């Protein structure tokens, strides 16, 4: 809500409890699991069909996990990766979660990220981004990808981020389809 | 804040976003915008200020400074600043929702690809930079990769771009930042 001395966006409280639970999710299909588990309890609680977490990239150690909350929290920018980004850098007292001496970290997200999140995965310090949707899963629900540039995958790979897609690809569209019938 | 993302604002930044103010003239809204990036150096944060403005009355709406280091958030640049607390206000995600006035972002500098979507999400319909990103990464800081020809993008999605506007000044601001930067102390700093 509008605050005078902050910008303040609050979480409902599937996501509080995700931030605030411990959980170590050592498989990459175990990590999307939970994050399509995110996708579900955030369609409930009247937000988007996205969420992503940070993960230690090795251990599987979930840091901070954020879902859309643009409509509920009133915020264009309050999608899914912003959040966790946002949160995991919060825990860590840092901005730059390739900070010496941090673990590597990965993002862990349930559909290609948009021109904005693209962005904000190179600023973050992030190694490592794996999506489950496609970039036309999410057009082909009226979703908007905006103009990243041409071989963005490409561009996150050469600031030295790793990308893998498609990971659990027909479960996040199951989650899709349905948001998109409701 | 472990139960929402909190970023805090300094004192001056509170106060420009607290008192009402109108400026109608394009050089006007971008002088202040430029007294918000001095102000933002000396609180402890990077060279770059932006704000939102109704377009067609020059109201300020809200401001927004880089608060990435003081604040411990890579999304904390002024652009996501200022369209996020300018939301927050008018209770909308959507700067261009129905009643609302069109909504003009002024920024110190050109946008990086972050807020390059950002400013495309946000609804507002005019973009007004200062410093170009020529400028920005003759400082070391980078504007990311933005697709090609951004500001035909902008215009495509009918949001008019202009840029340069008082870019002297910006690009002095900037080069004070930079040669205060380093670690050994400099009293003139
Ligand atoms: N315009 C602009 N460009 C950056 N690289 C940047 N980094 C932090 N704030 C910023 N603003
Ligand atoms: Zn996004
Ligand atoms: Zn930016």
């Amino acid at each position: 809500g509008h605050m005078n001395d902050a910008l303040h966006i609050g979480l409902p409280p599937f996501l509080v409890q995700a931030n605030n639970e411990p959980r170590v999710l050592a498989a990459p299909e175990a990590r999307m699991g939970y994050v399509l588990e995110l996708v579900r309890a955030n369609i409930a609680a009247d937000g988007g069909p996205f969420a992503a977490a940070v993960f230690e990239r090795d251990s599987g150690l979930l840091i901070a996990a954020g879902t859309n909350r643009v409509v509920p929290g009133r915020c264009s920018a309050a999608h899914a990766e912003i959040l966790a980004l946002s949160l995991a850098q919060a825990k860590l007292d840092t901005h730059d979660l390739s900070a010496d001496g941090l673990p590597a970290c990965e993002l862990v997200t349930s559909a290609e990220p948009c021109v904005m999140c693209f962005g904000a995965v190179i600023w973050s310090g992030v190694r490592s981004l794996v999506c489950a949707a496609r970039s036309d899963d999410v057009e082909a629900i009226g979703f908007d990808e905006g103009p990243r540039p041409e071989n963005w995958m490409g561009g996150l790979e050469a600031r030295g981020i790793t990308v893998t897609t498609g990971l659990l690809r027909d479960a996040a569209c199951a989650l899709l389809r349905e948001y998109n019938a409701c």
